């Protein structure tokens, strides 16, 4: 018998999902039985709703839609930090939220998970300005509410919400019967860029992370390779572009970019900017100079030509129109490589190092993921192979988002190895999903920066204060301690460079087993990118 | 000089605050100097802001008020759900948020842990439905908001928020001068007297929000003087000393022992002081509480006889108890010994062996799940109290929470029981506790998964299976060695009663304790219980 949870699920098929993240609660386990069921859609228990959230969004970042299922109240508000960030950062993720019956909700009784005032609407209120669409979902209203939500969820690729009372969910429906001046607008715009781009000696391509959003990163590729544009990204939607084309020039990041790339991209007498917005940590705190006076700028919510605001257009089409741009070839010169190679010593492990030695090392058909600390200010300027992918979050930038994201990725994408970047002090925030780690069998190399605390903080203020120390774990012992056998996890400790180069090797020569990889740093020791940021975080917080 | 924060951390101290939970972010590490800097209060840094709220909440149950520290955004929405814990069962928490300058905010730069959207007051709008009071902070308004929100907290016994930015913790300030802070209260207590002098069989209800006010002494000497018959529901559990001769035990509806259901349900004049009646409370409402001869007092409002009654003092009307005169119940009550077998340990006999081997002082702490529903109808010894979350129900809470009421309370030894779903929302704090040198005794309940959830809905699903973890290994993982951490596995009800013994009879270590149950087993009052949820929520 086909229900309005089958109905939900159908559409999540629809939209690419294969797994569902979440927590059960008594809230939503007859709509569990339907995920159960079906043989398209595989339930991945999360150990807690932060993290499912967190992972439903690494997962988006991948597979290009994703969902997880909460328990109403004490699942939906632990997972809405994740949700917060699926929003900041544009990522289409959907939260269903399993809530008591429609009976028990209209009677206002004082059941567990509420406040005991018979109000069931709070906790759907605090989601609103981190939502595109939500819904309470009723028998009567079930198919239109959902398709209303989850079309929001394909116009935006902002995440949405849908309230799934029991009773409502287990109610009859039948199966969908419809998939889920604007064009003479887009042809308008089109048409400018074409002769922008035509008439420019020195133009240079911005993407940012709404191109990831919309999974649009192989359309830009195609583009930039067919056209030889000159390619930057902020640090923000890294990987919106394939970084191994040869007009990609690296990553733009205000006065901290390399100075090549810096005087290019400043320099450039036509810039067009596809899903890009400007951050601190993507500008080097708004040291950027990106004139507006020589810019079309295309983003989901808004467009400016020439400084000249526009509102009527698809994102989404008007990006795949580029494909269609005729008689565009910049036939000029980009900027100096100077690649060396990596020759590792005894040396004690320093930052500088380990990054120039991933840089070295990354192979083709990864996905690097990058904690915000050290790890993405190190990795994030690296230059990444063919087939690659990045995965950061320096806009809403909640510590210990990379440990179950890196996860939800990789099982996105079983055929890209995962390489994880996460400090010691990040990993403390979400270290329970080595758990379903182990459980999936899936064989990301996770690398743990352990540096006796909090890097970044001390490289900002109170280098010396207790608040900066936290309790050392034995890192490299957890795998066992949660579960694993060698058979499944491969545990190291690292101390030098040449057994940094022997240990990232041998991981990646094994694609069957998870790495989990303790790097020994010093507390003192900041990536020559981080000791300049830190001083201007610190003056952005000046008292 | 005297700093808003400075101000900030008086008054917090005034309210009996010595510790400070949370996690830094850039956005407040220079309020956090001045947490590290004075000497009458401790920075208690947690793993994640979930915990931190959790934690806060377990402490102010303890030390009856609490406050932890979070980063805007990004701390203080992981955090969201343990301030809502704290609003739904009354436990006056402050949250600190550090923000970004008002220069920052002003300017509506797009800074990390927004929304790019210049927008810096979402946030605090998110949490008006789970706070009494909230403020954002300015160098002009900070000593007058500050005082606000904590006589909010003062009043309500609430979660209050307070929205800091980096420049206006720095700003200048002057040291208070005096620490923070009728017809209708007499008509009540009048009204009170002359039902519990003409009641032949009266019985006292008290509830959670006894525990927000620490009122427990004051029902416990009102009780004692009294003679009154008193029941609590496992929503205040704890709210008067077990232990007095007319305490009858755990009220829960039809799920109660039947002696202390049918005294109850027959007692010719009903007192309840702070409870709200609430599905897992109420055995899912199968009380029977006859508003026509009960007189209700909560925080918010009362019913006199079914009358609703609302312009009165709560905290002083319970003091006020003490001095109704010509109060004696002169009736008689309810009737209210175990030997361990090599037995594999069993759900019953678990509950059995702690009611008879738990010891005066101390602080039982109760996991939703077969933990709860096992451990809230024990009678507790003298001096105890009880922890356990009922109406938020939020698992994992028990781990952060049971270790900061412990930071709360160092001479009441705290007992955990937690079950292995429950403990992996939480497990990073097993770093704290490590670090602080506590010394709680945790048990964990391992029976692979997810038992009420079983009682309830799917027993043989595998969305009821969870990863099996190496409890017994975590603490050797997290930096214990045996010198800090115990860690022993329990299968027998000999080896249960000697484990227990041992962790009571050592209070300079913390003791890790892997319960092994049957996945099937659970304890007599959820077998009953789990079949009433699953009808609540019949399709
Ligand atoms: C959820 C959350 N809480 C707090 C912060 C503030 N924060 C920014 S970076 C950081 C420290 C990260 O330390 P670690 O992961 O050890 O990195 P590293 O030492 O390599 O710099 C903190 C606490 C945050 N960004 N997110
Ligand atoms: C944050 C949160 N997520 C989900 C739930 C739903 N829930 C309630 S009890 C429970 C399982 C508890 O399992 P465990 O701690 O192993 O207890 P036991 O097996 O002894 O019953 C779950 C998932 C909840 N109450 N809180
Ligand atoms: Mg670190
Ligand atoms: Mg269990």
């Amino acid at each position: 018998m086909y229900t309005v949870g089958d109905y939900l699920l159908d559409r999540l098929h629809e939209l690419g999902i294969e797994e569902i993240f979440g927590v059960p609660g008594d809230y939503n386990l007859q709509f569990l039985d339907h995920i159960i069921s079906r043989k398209d859609m595989k339930w991945v228990g999360n150990a807690n709703e932060l993290n499912a959230s967190y992972m439903a969004d690494g997962y988006a970042r991948t597979k290009k839609a994703a969902a997880f299922l909460t328990t109403f109240g004490v699942g939906e508000l632990s997972a809405v930090n994740g949700l917060a960030g699926s929003y900041a950062e544009n990522l289409p993720v959907v939260e269903i939220v399993g809530s008591p019956t429609s009976k028990v909700q209209n009677e206002g009784k004082f059941v567990h998970h509420t406040l005991a005032d018979g109000d069931f609407k709070h906790f759907m209120k605090m989601h609103e300005p981190v939502t595109a669409a939500r819904t309470l979902l009723t028998a009567e209203n079930a198919t239109v509410e959902i398709d209303r939500v989850l079309s929001a969820l394909l116009k935006e690729r902002k995440p949405v919400y849908i309230n799934l009372p029991v009773d409502v969910a287990a109610a009859k429906a039948e199966k969908p019967s419809l998939p889920l001046t604007s064009n003479t607008s887009d042809q308008e715009i089109l048409n400018k860029i074409q002769e922008s781009l035509k008439n420019a000696k020195k133009p240079i391509v911005i993407t940012g992370h709404e191109i990831i959003s919309f999974g649009l990163e192989k359309t830009v590729s195609q583009f930039i390779s067919k056209t030889k544009l000159p390619i930057t990204t902020l640090n923000f939607g890294k990987s919106s572009v394939d970084e191994a084309l040869p007009s990609f020039l690296g990553i733009y990041n205000g006065k901290l970019s390399e100075p090549n790339l810096k005087e290019f991209v400043e320099s450039a007498d036509f810039i067009l900017m596809l899903g890009v917005k400007l951050t601190d940590s993507s500008t080097g705190v708004f040291t950027h100079h990106l004139n507006e006076n020589k810019m079309i700028s295309l983003n989901i919510d808004e467009g400016k030509i020439f400084n000249e605001s526009i509102q009527n257009f698809d994102f989404e089409s008007l990006i795949s129109s580029l494909l269609d741009l005729s008689e565009i070839e910049y036939k000029g010169k980009y900027i100096d490589k100077k690649q060396e190679d990596f020759v590792p010593s005894n040396a004690l492990l320093s930052q500088d190092r380990l990054w120039q030695a991933v840089e070295n090392l990354t192979q083709s058909n990864e996905t690097i993921v990058a904690e915000q600390g050290t790890s993405f200010f190190g990795a994030s300027p690296i230059f990444l192979k063919p087939k690659s992918h990045f995965i950061g979050q320096p806009l809403w930038g909640s510590i210990g988002y990379t440990f179950p994201a890196a996860l939800g990725s990789q099982i996105a994408d079983k055929e890209s190895r995962h390489l994880l970047f996460i400090g010691d002090g990040s990993l403390q925030l979400t270290v329970q999903e080595l758990g379903l780690a182990i459980r999936e069998k899936i064989n990301p190399i996770c690398f743990i920066i352990n540096n006796d605390g909090y890097t970044v903080e001390r490289e900002i203020h109170g280098p010396n204060q207790s608040y900066n120390d936290i309790p050392m774990w034995n890192y490299s012992k957890l795998p066992e301690s949660f579960g694993a056998t060698e058979e499944r996890v491969v545990s190291k400790i690292v101390r030098t460079e040449n057994e940094f180069v022997s240990v990232m090797k041998e991981a990646q020569a094994d694609p069957n087993r998870m790495y989990w990889i303790e790097l020994i740093l010093a507390k003192e020791d900041a990536p020559k990118v981080l000791k300049k940021m830190g001083k201007l975080f610190a003056e952005q917080n000046k008292s």
